[PDB]
């Protein structure tokens, strides 16, 4: 399988930005959301669900061929609560018809990062839309129930190494599980749509305390109100793990920079770039822009 990129007949820079711009007018304008916390999270893991499918092994799967839009993947128990991104978004498509999906779901990931304080992430258009029989069956995406050398064999599938997978994952500092969706109750931190190292942080200084939820799970429960998946936990198990913990606790640039970089590749997994395809482009937020 070879997915070649390609972009949206005639689309430049500047139509993209307009997307762009569009989302962000809109999480703007939606605070209520979630008890105020906002869409932006829930747009940043679907970018991740729609790509986290992916499989290095036969290149089936990824954000490419956007196939959530389909029952099999939109349907997917581990998409439970998904579908409240989708539909902040239908209407943007709505709006701008010639992009492709799989282009969508992912700029709004951008989008939504950007727009929560967090760092640049280059994108690249270019994603086609492909056909229902290519939606990649269910149970492609990781459990929660597991540990550090569960969470280290799953992101090898996607290709991601240690350092990848630890910046990856402090986008845990966003949002909230959500006991109906997921079967896991309670935010890891208190700037839950701000994009912080908050999540190393509070895995290093809590005291975590194990317990069982309502679904009847377990979950690290903190005093301050706080809580930590097992496999968010997993991180300070593993001697290869915690020490990138510890960096990112102690430095937040860094942590912003490895982050850009794993979340494109993570959004970029399967897909290939014609050499003349355009360079990545780098949005403005709304701010930058004086809107
Ligand atoms: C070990 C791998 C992963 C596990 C098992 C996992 C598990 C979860 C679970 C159980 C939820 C809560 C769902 C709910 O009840 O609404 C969650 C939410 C979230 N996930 Fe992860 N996750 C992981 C990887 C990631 C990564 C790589 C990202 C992005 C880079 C991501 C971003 C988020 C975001 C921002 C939310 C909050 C969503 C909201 O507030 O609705 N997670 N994840």
């Amino acid at each position: 399988l070879v997915h070649v990129a390609s972009v949206e007949k005639g689309r430049s820079y500047e139509d993209f930005q307009k997307v762009y711009n569009a989302i962000a007018l809109k999480l703007r304008e939606d605070d209520e959301y979630d008890n105020a916390i906002g869409y932006g999270p829930v747009l940043v893991r679907l970018a991740w669900h729609i790509s986290g499918t992916w499989d290095k092994h036969d290149n089936t799967g990824g954000s490419y061929g956007g196939t959530y839009r389909f029952k099999k993947e939109f349907n997917d128990p581990s998409n439970a609560g998904l579908q409240n991104g989708f539909k902040f978004l239908e209407p943007i498509h709505k709006e701008f018809p010639w992009i492709s999906s799989g282009d969508l779901f992912s700029l709004g990931g951008v989008t939504a990062v950007q727009e929560m304080q967090g760092p640049k992430i280059p994108w690249r258009c270019g994603r086609v839309d492909t056909p229902e029989d290519t939606t990649p069956d269910n149970g492609r995406l990781p459990d929660a129930d597991k540990d550090a050398g569960y969470v280290r064999t799953f992101f090898q599938r996607l290709n991601m190494n240690d350092r990848e997978v630890v910046a990856l994952m402090g986008a845990h500092a966003l949002g909230k599980t959500h006991l109906k969706n997921s079967g896991y109750e309670g935010p890891w931190g208190a700037a839950n749509n701000v994009f912080t190292n908050e999540f190393y942080l509070n895995l290093l200084n809590e005291d975590w305390k194990l317990e069982k939820n309502d679904a009847n799970n377990e979950q690290w429960d903190s005093k301050s109100g706080y809580m930590m998946l097992p496999t968010d936990y997993s991180l300070i198990q593993d001697p290869k793990y915690l020490s990138i913990v510890k960096e990112y606790a102690n430095d937040q640039d860094k942590f912003f920079k490895d982050f850009s970089k794993a979340f494109e590749k993570l959004l970029e997994d399967g897909i290939t770039f014609p050499k003349d395809a355009p360079s990545p482009f780098i949005f403005k937020t709304l701010e930058e822009q004086g809107l």
